[PDB]
């Protein structure tokens, strides 16, 4: 009933699909697929909910990764085994630049590797870089609908809290490595924080797979640590139109 | 009304609970809670399904972490904010040692940190060590039900595939770091691979929180229903001793 | 300080004439060659490995300035050019391909680099990506299409050495340190296209300081192929790649 | 002599499989004299070794000297001769305000601020004590009623800069260790010593059992250098009683 | 035409020479060669300008390295391929000790490896140490020439700016690693900053080649960021090593 | 006592500013007896100290014990007492085929395969000897005409795995040191010992002068352990020239 260990999918389920949009939240999978033709549920196991749809007569996959590089690495590997060669990540993010605002769209060229899983594919010297065609499709999709878009570097962390230098926590402390880190990333022109791109981008770029990253800003970190739908469907429109250009 | 960002929980929802059993799978949460008194669902958001139960008159939490350290680190942190001081991880695992059989139970004293999230709490030099009281309770709970128990070191990987030196993959490649690594860990007496303990154990030991881990052996790299059941019985009985 | 705003280059802001883009080759001797593809080229200065020319491209001032070999001298050039007012840097180089199906004469556009250098660490920790600017990479790819080249786009290994860091054994010692033993096979398996010696420094220092940087190179040798092209290894292939960097510069002014 | 440094043969051990390993060669006789039939074996460099009897079974007392390097020599050569269990008894400086001078500390695992541990396992490997050894130490501490704390110990290759002592010739502490004591204090680290990271790592990665017990001779929240027999006695009584349980 | 990929030299060009003086600046190669007998220009390609000369009847090479370890590693390797076994570097430097003056001559015993190229020959644990005979010749040559000389450790950086903790820059900031680094090296007794010695000394010491390092102080960094005995010393030292 | 470990006051030194520092406490008396007016000062742990006189000037002989940690204590506390120059005399295993047992090896700088050196300076800092001390050692070796080799030493925190010895309890060497001896050998490294990296780093980064000399007792291209005076004579003569 399955060709892979976790996803609960066969090659036949994909119907020859070579592109997957990979959100974090299993609940957003249906919402992304509903914007394409002939959307249908495939499987749901753990944090891995998968749907198949169609764009311009070509099969497309939407599959959730869950939170973090570890679960992402499972999803991407098992989709690759099934035939997916192009991965488009759609996520939510916290901006660290003063002039990147809530509701803005961010396209990641490459990520700061503040994760562990990327090291299981390539040494730290290797860049967590997005594919050129994917990044191009994402930027061009963003411009076609008139989104406020920033293109550049993202910091990709294995934690929501200390690795993103949040202090409103149980301990209230941040380990030496990350103490004063956000200001440093800010000075280096890093746009934002998320949790999956370093793993996704490194594992694709070091294994002959294409990957792209687009995200909607839901909090600005120069203002607050914790965020307070419209930003969602903005970036979701982008990832689907970008997918159309990559089939 | 939620006090935390991900778990969708308030401090009131815990009803004074100070201990949590933390399985990986959201679907396993109810199964663990059903072994205790007055089980009720609290919340379900993404990979974080939380139930509350009662054990000898005291409230306990059962909450899933999802796969991997990042997701675990969110669950543990937010449960700690809500008042949880003790964390008991329960799971099923493979084995990398020939002498460990399918049906044996593993109690982890400390973990090899093949993860990234642990480094966000303490530098690599810091040991990913389990709490002594927790480990004791798990060992003595295992001995009380007659389980064949192995106590020692676990390798905690950020990946299911290359970090556990699996070649049956898309690339068929394992990066230099992990090339020949399983045989290395085997020679060092490492019992098994899993994917959450390095993060759990490091973040707890470096923040004044108690943590332990028990796991049932369901497969062996070198070489059923009851094994799952035994490991759960052990973790619930261990919880009784730590309340 | 004989009319210089900077320590090494021997240049003033007036020399730039409002220029905000620089083409940065490695060889001082190639600077005149690159400027010759533009309007009204004039020599500005020559100090150490830093030879610089100003030219005009579609009516706009542009700088060509050599970096020398390696991250250290590249870091001096880029920094002092930034002090002078340059915000966009386009590196044109020669390279040895490591993939069997990238042929001699092919053009390579670098999206990002494996940091086998030391100078990039002086600008950002290793975790930071040695990534090229999107607009620069776009301009190079589009220009490659305008010229009509066989072009490959992807990752480059940027080494602090020509010999052991590129796993060459044809050396005095004949040995390669543990770190780089079997490294070329590893990079090949990771889809890395080629070796050069400046991009990791250039890309990291620009991306971490609000400067735009692109990287393009002509393939003059393939490490997997027995046949090594005649002494003019550079010549015709380099002219092809040089035409692309100049055409790319037009779209970034 | 079967071993290069210790000057011992397999016959000298008389089938002994457990060793109590103090730091000071001058402490070896005093520990052996607490057991039955104490006999001197050898004395070379900082390695003074004695044999004794505990409930009819041969036990070894062998000094390690200061630090992991000399500790690693003693442990290895003792392992070559047949020892499978090592119980370290030491002196320590507490860094938590609540641990008093004369208290007893049982180490579950160590912060690896040494170099020798890396010669047996990479840094990712835990410098963790054996569960049975640790249990024996904790329970022996309960039986004599000593004020005991159980937890993590920072194991340093230096007495001075690595334990953030400033009252030195240079008065300098390298960046790595600047502010490090406060960091360890916040992480719940009980104390500093100089041998356990090496001992615990080399044993846990080679199938050997190791425990660690120590007496507190100074509290670092008060002073850098210690000023008294009451401290040593309890700790030494614990290690001998723990050895009984592990034969 | 050339037996090496970059320098544009044949083995015959060297005329049996086994020692090279290796300055950073190609423009200063002629100057150094002019101090010896029978100076003859050999080649000029990229940052590599080379001259041959004679010293007490023996052939010697002067060959520039350009700025930094990578270009230095090229020059040294290819010169080694052509038979050179001893390398004497002469450079300029910024002193970081208050007692070291502009015009003073610094002889390097070993270098702090703030470069990347050294790691391509030996792991970081390996010392960037100078050859004992070369260091001795430089110290004795300094006595012969007459200069205020200091002997000790040098910090060798892959950058002129952030790695030497310079703030007179475009960004005016320094990465975490190098924030407060100069005063740290200062307290550790490090004499000076340059950009080639770590690569040179490591690659030579780990490959059976002999290397020495001498430099003239052009700026004192306890005072400011912005800035011929050394030359006479390197030539005299070469006399002693033939 | 002015210091915590050595059991000495500044008075015990009689104005001595140079120390010869062997590893074996049993060796201290033997070295001091080669000089004038030898007097025992103290013996605590692995730290046996004697005072002697050389050309009418007070000199200290003090043992370090084995390894960087104990060496770092001896050097630091001697520095506090007034010593500014340290000459280490050790025993060593050669790794080059043409170095004979009994040969004298003078260390210019050391490969830092230790941990204690990092407590004084980051890894980038060279474990280099003092020029005057090295010169005195080389020139002293020349004077008595001993077979001498000058160069780089590998200084290891272990005797066994870090020096790639396989005739051990486990018979294994961690990945980092597998094939390491061949690598050091190809790099021209002369020998292995266990103290110089720490000694040389801590002195060079703290304004103290240090020299390093050793006698070869085994050749590692032939055997791991030997079957089981010139270097000693050289260290005493070198000390004469540094007063
Ligand atoms: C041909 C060539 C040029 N430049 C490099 O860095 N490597 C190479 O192989
Ligand atoms: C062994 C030891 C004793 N006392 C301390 O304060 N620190 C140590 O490391
Ligand atoms: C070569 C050089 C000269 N002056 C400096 O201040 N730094 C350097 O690196
Ligand atoms: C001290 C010593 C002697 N002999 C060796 O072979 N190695 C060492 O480290």
């Amino acid at each position: 009933k399955s060709d892979v260990f976790h996803l609960g999918l066969t090659k036949n389920d994909l119907q020859g699909a070579q592109l997957a949009i990979v959100p974090g939240d299993p609940e957003r999978v249906e919402k992304i697929a509903a914007l394409m033709d002939k959307p249908v549920k495939l499987a749901s196991h753990r944090e891995f909910t998968s749907w198949r749809a169609e764009l311009d007569g070509k099969a497309v996959i939407v599959c959730s990764t869950g939170i973090g590089g570890p679960s992402t690495s499972i999803a991407v590997e098992e989709l690759a085994q099934l035939g997916i060669r192009t991965f488009l990540r759609i996520g939510t993010t916290g901006a660290i630049q003063p002039h990147i605002n809530v509701g803005d769209v961010l396209v990641t060229t490459a990520s700061v590797r503040l994760d562990g899983a990327s090291l299981h594919f390539a040494p730290m010297e290797f860049p967590a870089v997005a594919d050129f065609a994917c990044t191009t499709a994402l930027v061009e999709a963003a411009k076609s609908i008139g989104a406020t878009t920033h293109v550049g570097v993202t910091a990709s962390s294995d934690t929501f809290y200390p690795g993103q230098e949040r202090y409103d926590t149980y301990s209230g402390r941040v380990v030496r490595r990350f103490k004063g880190s956000m200001e440093e990333w800010q000075a280096m022109g890093v746009m934002n924080y998320e949790m999956e791109s370093a793993t996704l981008l490194t594992m694709c770029a070091s294994q002959g797979l294409r990957a792209g990253m687009v995200a909607g800003v839901i909090v600005n970190r120069t203002q607050q640590e914790i965020p307070n739908k419209q930003t969602e469907s903005h970036a979701v429109k982008i990832v689907v139109e970008a997918a159309r250009r990559l089939l």
